[PDB]
């Protein structure tokens, strides 16, 4: 039932509603030889929609802004960028051209500008200790600690029970480690913990690429970022 | 032109005529998250076909057969296995039970056994030094040692000028290492030299993945070696 990257051509994006005003965004890219899947989430706020993430470059959320404009119908006002890496920050001057105020926290913003990345504008305080916890209208941002990046943010949706771990979260069907270049190994598990503990009671977890499922995922990544730190 | 894992839906192969009597076939498997592609190569040998590697594992392979079978219509006698990797090996049993003629190395065949691969029935002999070239039929069979594994071979149809360079040779839009788990980093370079310096004129060069090229896709693949060497 979750789209695949079969289902989706470069370029294209598709929705997927988890619950009552939420839904994940999915796109693909294609690079190194290979196509991955990426995902993003919406969360409805009243009349408007917030977006957790772009959908990895101008041209996939120029389709992503199109694609929620006819599906759903209700304007985006405010975007949060999980990471400064370009699955997350990639296409941040689209939102921002269509008038979404863009949000990241300050170390997200700082590292974007060293890799000459898209910056969004506005800045995300009280999110610099691991086990920061602030609200943004119908979700919780927390920052678990150093893991994929060492500026990684989770998003909670307490209605819904909705945990989008972003990268720092690895679908099952992935056993070998993605790309930890910037990846801090020996604290990301202790950064896990810190979300399991934190988010014990969500019954859907999004990882940043590929399918959902339960907390599980948290073990899951767990095992694969371990196995990796002893390569 | 030429196809890539988009038109390709995991499970089917596509064939592409190189020139007369000479194709390549495509495939695609889910590897880890995301999607890969995988070239082989057959060639015409008067009223029968020589078939260079599986496509990827059984339904895969018999898949390709099919499509042999539809869009050629001469039957496979001989195939050969490149090295023993199951984008090599997988599907060698369902080509045995069609009745094809499976043929490689001892070195290859050695390797499939430890790996619990599946094992090509016939020992291709005269290849265990690097710098051997040996004829079968349409193609010419060259070991230029070690490289994306220790056994690989590189296939060379000279009615054709082509080039099948497997696993040893990648596509210019892989800017990273691949599986390298099997690999001989340290001689991969001079590999790559005695490929140059044994067919010098090729004018075609097939990568064991994604798009062909001409004989850049050596320095490329030289590039790219030296640069993974010096992570
Ligand atoms: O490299 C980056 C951001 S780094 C990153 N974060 N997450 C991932 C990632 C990706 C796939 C699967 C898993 C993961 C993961 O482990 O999360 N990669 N973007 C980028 N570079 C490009 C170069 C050329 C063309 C397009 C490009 N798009
Ligand atoms: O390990 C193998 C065969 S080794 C191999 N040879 N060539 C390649 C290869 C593949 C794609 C792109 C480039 C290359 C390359 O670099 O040539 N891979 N398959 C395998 N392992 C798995 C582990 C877990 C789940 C599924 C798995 N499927
Ligand atoms: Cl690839
Ligand atoms: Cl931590
Ligand atoms: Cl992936
Ligand atoms: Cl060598
Ligand atoms: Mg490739
Ligand atoms: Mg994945
Ligand atoms: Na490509
Ligand atoms: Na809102
Ligand atoms: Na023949
Ligand atoms: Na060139
Ligand atoms: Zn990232
Ligand atoms: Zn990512
Ligand atoms: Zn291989
Ligand atoms: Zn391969």
């Amino acid at each position: 039932e979750y789209p695949t990257v079969s289902e989706i051509p470069v370029g294209e994006v598709r929705l997927y509603q988890i619950a009552d005003g939420v839904w994940s965004h999915i796109a693909t890219q294609s690079f190194d030889g290979a196509v991955y899947p990426s995902n993003g989430l919406i969360v409805r706020d009243g009349d408007e929609l917030l977006l957790i993430d772009t959908a990895w470059g101008a041209k996939n959320t120029a389709a992503l802004l199109a694609e929620i404009e006819k599906q759903i119908g209700l304007p985006v006002t405010r975007a949060v960028s999980t990471h400064f890496h370009d699955d997350r920050v990639g296409g941040v001057d689209v939102l921002r051209a269509a008038g979404v105020a863009t949000y990241a926290s300050p170390s997200t913003r700082r590292l974007a500008e060293v890799e000459g990345n898209e910056i969004p504008t506005h800045s995300l305080e009280g999110l610099s200790s691991s086990g920061d916890a602030v609200r943004f209208g119908p979700v919780e941002l927390f920052y678990p600690g150093a893991a994929h990046s060492t500026d990684n943010l989770v998003v909670y949706v307490p209605s819904a029970s909705v945990l989008y771990g972003g990268c720092a979260i690895y679908e099952l069907s992935r056993t070998s480690a993605g790309n930890v270049a910037d990846a801090d190994l020996a604290e990301w598990p202790t950064s896990i913990e810190r979300i399991q503990q934190h988010y014990p009671e969500a019954q859907f977890v999004i990882p940043g690429h590929g399918l959902p499922g339960g907390l599980d995922l948290l073990k899951h990544t767990t095992n694969v970022v371990k196995a990796h730190t002893n390569r």
